[PDB]
């Protein structure tokens, strides 16, 4: 009853994400690059997004962007070693529903990517 | 036209917060204690309600727990000084849309204030 869609170039933390939402009994599909990516976060229907922002093709960015400019208002949540002030406040600026910098603790994304599900 | 509740007992904090929103176009509703903020909250709609929890009379937790049991879906935002993860997550599974500790960048909760009322 629930899609996630987990966006993220460190494979092992992407697997970790993705094991932890399985757990939670969401469905869950996950990217290794931003070139599948935002294939599947314009042409495959979510509940949730987790997007990391720096990928390969495209980041995290050009997927937010383009998934709106689609029509695409799809939950997002950005996941990303970019933790500055700054780059939050870009994030949700443009589109983003949350955002979570990394390192982050598995129990606030899981709770956050409820908060964002239930909304 | 936009509106925004605002529970602070730092008087100096919620009306510095108070101006900045809107600043930002937004129709804002002040509380200083937990007994104005939990009448507001259950009996006036609103667009956003930022809530604090260290509240005199009535809690953030008593407060965001009443919206909820009584069918009050409006988003909430928790800024309070209670920045534990720990607490973050309970904010969170209790059905807070966000949560932000203090101290923080007055652009950061803006940014977020928006992107709540986004949906
Ligand atoms: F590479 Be991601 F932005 F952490
Ligand atoms: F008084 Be609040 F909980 F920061
Ligand atoms: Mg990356
Ligand atoms: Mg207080």
């Amino acid at each position: 009853n629930v899609r996630v869609l987990v966006v993220e170039d460190e494979r092992d933390l992407a697997d970790l994400i993705t094991e932890a939402l399985k757990k939670e009994m969401f469905t869950v599909d996950v990217c290794y690059d931003g070139e599948e990516g935002m294939y599947m976060a314009l042409n495959e229907p979510f509940d949730v997004v987790i997007l990391d922002i720096m990928l390969p093709v495209h980041d995290g960015w050009e997927i937010l962007k383009s998934m709106r400019e689609s029509g695409v208002n799809t939950p997002v949540l950005m996941l990303t070693a970019l933790s500055d002030v700054e780059y939050r406040v870009k994030g949700l600026n443009m589109g983003a529903d949350d955002y979570l910098p990394k390192p982050f603790d598995l129990r606030e994304l899981i709770a956050r990517v409820r908060a964002l599900i239930r909304r």
